[PDB]
């Protein structure tokens, strides 16, 4: 006994055995099926029109699947007529992408318990993943095809995949040091590509790698990245310090988005702090997403750092000008 869902673009059908597997306490294949149908119906209005359940009854679930499959066949017949078929070159909506990543994770991370010891993957937010927060980041931070993107410490790769699905960066990378998450990343990658093809959706190029971002090789790679995401909230002093030294080699207009700032928000340059990272970057607290919950109980905010050496330039200009020099020397 089994259930099948046809792909809206003619990829091979999704096939689930009956009884439908359970993935964890809040996820199972029955609701994966229901949500797939719901999202294919958002992809294709005509299907939504044609569509109007006991998830423990094989007959109830077979009837839903049959109704979806017959509607997909009719839509495919419609597209052989004069109706234009669904555009094949598009990015997924945030809602669809959320479903896709959950589906990819369901099928990739076989034993969620093996991951526990590499926690936290989302230390900045109580009770949810970074997904909704990253979806905001992505809309605030303009990225283009000149950009290279990296998630430093990428886990099973979920944030890299989300950004690659939504943006035009030339390449997206994840780097992950631990064996278990890195190995799950390899499956996440194959599953993601499979499911994105199944929905008829495109993503930018990406690569998930094994490695330590504090290594010597990564030194020059960080220097040549234009957009770095790093979830550093729970990092200690020495790692944050080591990262600051890597960032000091980034090019002007390079950006770092993090869960804890790497410099104070109102850094004031003076003769004792001249070599601190604050001398070369604007730092701002981004708008928090309403509804998200931080450790304080308030909405979570991320931190945007933009490499901008005009701050340092202006300090040196001011040291050359006796009036400006006396003012500076006055305060401090
Ligand atoms: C705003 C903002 C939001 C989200 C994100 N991205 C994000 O959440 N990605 C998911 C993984 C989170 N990672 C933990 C993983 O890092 C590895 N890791 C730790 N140190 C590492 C290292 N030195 N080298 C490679 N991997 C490392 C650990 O083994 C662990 O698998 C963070 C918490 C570090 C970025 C920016």
């Amino acid at each position: 006994l089994e259930l099948r869902l046809k792909s809206p673009v003619g990829a091979e059908p999704a096939v689930y055995p009956w009884p439908l597997p359970v993935y964890d306490k809040h996820h199972d294949a029955a609701h994966e099926i229901i949500e797939t149908i719901r999202w294919v119906c958002e992809e294709i209005p005509d299907l939504k029109l044609a569509m109007e359940y006991d998830t423990k009854s094989f007959e109830s679930m077979q009837r839903l699947c049959d109704k979806y499959n017959r509607a997909i066949d009719s839509i495919h017949q419609l597209w052989k007529g004069t109706t234009q078929p669904m555009k094949l070159n598009t990015r997924p909506s945030t809602g669809l992408l959320r479903h896709i990543l959950q589906q990819v994770y369901n099928h990739s991370v076989t034993d969620p318990e093996k991951l526990n010891n590499y926690e936290p993957f989302s230390p900045e937010v109580y009770g949810e993943t970074s997904f909704d927060l990253v979806a905001q980041m992505i809309d605030e931070i303009k990225m283009t095809d000149d950009d290279l993107f990296v998630d430093l410490g990428s886990g099973v790769g979920q944030v890299v995949l989300q950004v690659a699905a939504a943006t035009n960066c030339k390449h997206h990378y994840g780097v992950e040091k631990a064996d278990i998450p890195a190995k799950y990343a390899e499956t996440m990658d194959r599953e993601f590509r499979k499911w994105m093809k199944w929905y008829g959706k495109k993503h930018a190029e990406y690569t998930l790698e094994r490695g330590d971002f504090l290594s010597e090789e990564w030194r020059e790679r960080i220097a040549n990245t234009s957009v770095i995401f790093v979830n550093n909230f729970a990092f200690g002093p020495e790692v944050d310090h080591q990262l600051k030294e890597r960032f000091a080699n980034m090019k002007e207009g390079g950006r770092i988005v993090s869960s804890k700032p790497f410099a104070p928000l109102n850094f004031r340059i003076n003769s004792r702090n001249l070599s601190d990272i604050g001398t070369i970057m604007r730092v701002v607290e981004l708008s928090p997403l309403k509804g998200s919950v931080s450790w304080t109980g308030k909405p979570v905010s991320y931190y945007l750092h933009t490499i901008d050496r005009t701050i340092l330039e202006n300090y040196f200009s001011s040291l050359k000008n006796p009036k400006l020099r006396e003012e500076q020397e006055a305060a401090r």
